[PDB]
């Protein structure tokens, strides 16, 4: 039984420019491009064999009960990426572990992936 | 113009409280909910002539250039609180005073509305 | 050996607060009121066998291979609560452990003490 | 009146990143250095003629009615900086204003100063 959550890297930080600057149109092009990144990442998960347990705008998490190739599912992850905005990941085998890898990515760097057993 | 920017209360706390224990339910509860929350505030601000500038996960901000009667929106906006997940917000005259205004609404409060004229 | 991560409840917001209102002496008392409420707890832990790891703006964390009184020490902390500012904490076998324990508190509720192996 | 206001950037993702990798000399190294760091800053503010209205780790704001360059102050802001921690600031004619400025350099950068006026 594996746990995945995902994130998007500061997208708060590019959400507050674009308000602090009255750049509506920046952030109604967040908006949209968030929506659909994340689509398109629920989508991937399913079509690899995941149930989705969450679903907010630049957060996904699933669980899966099969095999699966994370390199594989992070490449893609990885490939939906768009302008400055990144998604990070943390695996684990149940909510709480994929969810202290998912601060593990976080406060290391940007667009990767942690195991909770390998930290 | 008016432009107004809600976001919800400490909502990743009760998101981060389900991870640690270990709640699949409670965060499938506060993901649906969520979205089905900002679907009726975006529905609300729409139907009162706003033009939705930004919706995603928690937070709905709009504009408009009609009248509109605050009170109205934002006891609309306190109706849609859940559990214990209530929403602020921040009104100004262009992007920047909405969000400060909203910075305003969650440093002092919950469930509260802040105008940025009247912080001055 | 245990450890023990301690970090004010929601401080940013009492701060933030007074930036946009322009409370210049409510900015500078929680400034004053934060670094002596820190050197408290320092102090007491300290005066409890502890060794401290970190110390720095609203937090400390600290460690000991001695005997302790837990509900002391927290019940301690609790006495130093001023205003509507308050202090959680976290206890572990380890660092990551006080850490997530920490993250538990802050999490659920404040001014509360959470241990790992509790949760 | 100029009020400064001045943030060290990401410090709490290296502090974090010690926690969970179990590195207890790390956390002790970011905790002295922090203290270093901070206490520099705020002595070169006072060396500059600022009364410092606000002193924590990774954090000083300060006020002066007195003449400065700031282009010296920030640049000695800049070389305090250690490891990937750097700090950035924002300067204005109130707290506010300051604060804003502040938030205006940590989304759009690192290591920067933003004065509220070029912001509007």
């Amino acid at each position: 039984s594996m746990y995945i959550a995902i994130d998007g890297d500061d997208v708060g930080r590019k959400i507050t420019s674009s308000y602090l600057s009255n750049s509506e149109e920046r952030l109604t092009y967040i908006s949209n491009k968030l929506n659909d990144t994340t689509k398109k990442i629920s989508k991937m998960l399913l079509s690899n064999g995941f149930e989705i347990i969450f679903q907010a705008a630049d957060g996904v998490t699933a669980k899966t009960d099969n095999e699966v190739n994370l390199n594989f599912v992070f490449d893609k992850i990885k490939s939906y990426s768009f302008d400055e905005i990144t998604f990070s990941a943390g695996v684990g085998a149940n909510l709480r572990e994929a969810y202290v890898a998912l601060l593990n990515s976080k406060s290391n760097g940007k667009n990767m992936i942690s195991i909770y057993k390998d930290i």
